């Protein structure tokens, strides 16, 4: 008997915060209390609690590494190199980089979902190409434990969330992911794949730059099951 808890908050019409937790009824209040207090300030908040029908547990099996470079250019070139080791060929991967660099949303600014890409035409397969695909319905099977472990190991709370997200993205047949934050104060991002693991890369963008986002690399041959798994399948993740 599990429940999905999905929170979103705004201030002056602009999104300020969001989170999902998947927990037993006995933890339902704890999760709702955590998400209620998450935003610093807000005008409006919606919390959507939904009982889970089907779900699957998966064990986390990615290896984490971290690399630091002197410049966004050095960092982005290294991201391209490590994508290359996931079978992506250098050309597609470098298109992903400028998209997030130049501005992922066509009409300008940041999408709040991911770019889809085939590993060949390098074109954006996402439906609403101004919002993109949002991966949802995933969580750490024991978030409090995992968060303690990874924070002690030196990672941040953003790592904790980003890890669980990619491992679902990859479990759903995304082959590799490119991501950095749109927060202008957080310049660590990552490249991710079933072979390269979770490769954290720092300065993927200049401080003060407010353009971020994700790009998922996928087989257009498979796009149907992936969007299904990304947006509808319910996955807990244990260590
Ligand atoms: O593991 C990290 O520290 C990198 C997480 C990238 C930031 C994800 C985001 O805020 O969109």
């Amino acid at each position: 008997d599990l429940f999905s808890v999905r929170m979103r908050a705004q201030k002056n019409g602009k999104h300020v915060s969001g989170a999902e937790r998947i927990v037993k009824k006995e933890e339902l209040e704890t999760a709702v209390k955590e998400l209620l207090n998450r935003p610093k300030e807000f005008d409006f908040m919606n919390v959507k609690v939904e009982k889970v029908k089907d779900f699957e547990v998966v064990k986390f099996n990615l290896k984490i590494s971290t690399y630091s470079f002197k410049s966004p250019e050095e960092a982005r070139e290294f991201a391209v190199k490590k994508l290359t080791q996931e079978g992506i060929k250098e050309e597609v991967a470098k298109k992903a980089v400028e998209i997030l660099s130049k501005g992922a949303n066509p009409k300008g600014g940041n999408m709040r979902g991911a770019v889809l890409m085939d590993i060949e035409t390098g074109e954006r397969l996402e439906e609403d190409k101004e919002r993109g695909v949002r991966t949802i319905h995933f969580d750490w099977k024991d978030r409090k434990k995992v968060t303690e472990k990874l924070l002690k190991e030196g990672y941040t709370l953003r790592t904790v969330d980003a890890l669980a997200l990619t491992f679902k993205n990859l479990f759903c047949g995304v082959v590799a992911e490119l991501c950095w934050s749109d927060d202008p104060d957080y310049v660590t991002g990552y490249v991710s794949g079933k072979e390269i693991g979770y490769v954290r890369i720092t300065p993927l963008k200049e401080k003060g730059d407010p353009l971020g986002g994700r790009v998922y690399f996928v087989s257009r041959k498979e796009l149907s099951e992936i969007i299904e798994c990304l947006t509808q399948k319910v996955v807990l993740i244990e260590l």
